[PDB]
């Protein structure tokens, strides 16, 4: 298709998180492309920008379209990840939008 | 390559921006896409996320690798783009990261 839907979730976590937290997140990340439809990209990692503003990590994702991102809401890997990460997240900021493919 | 460098700049603009501001943005961006190398994606658009935190627009971009993003930072047409937009930007936050290629 000529476009895709980008969804980027920037996050600042509690200071208590450990390597274990990230190990479990990565396990949810792994389930995601297996389990959700229309997912082109799905990654969780460290923010290396200078002007990160305290947001140290992000989930970055691209879907074939906004409807695939809508369905991702009940993707069980995602419902589960959200429930897992939620209590440890201090702040988030999100960018969603349609962008050219590639 | 297996990975690409993602670069997302979220922005809120000043209340007093002029009527054709976004068209001028698009002009600088177009000139920049003509002149600067190693871009896999570059889009300036509206942020449609509910959790936008008031960051109404973003630039989203992907480069072949970190070196290509490094060359873009110093691309004269990119520098010009920043000189125009900077004074109209009220708030900015940035995500950079290496992510799986699409
Ligand atoms: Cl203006």
């Amino acid at each position: 298709g000529m476009t895709m839907f980008l969804h980027v979730v920037m996050m600042e976590f509690d200071d208590g998180i450990d390597a274990g937290f990230f190990r479990t997140v990565d396990e949810y990340v792994a389930r995601m492309k297996r389990e959700c439809d229309g997912l082109l990209l799905y990654h969780f990692g460290e923010n290396v920008a200078a002007r990160s503003q305290g947001y140290t990590h992000a989930t970055s994702s691209a879907f074939v379209d906004a409807a695939a991102h809508d369905a991702y809401q009940v993707c069980p890997a995602h419902v589960a990840m959200k429930a897992f990460m939620g209590p440890r997240i201090k702040r988030v900021v999100v960018y969603d939008g349609e962008v050219p493919a590639i």
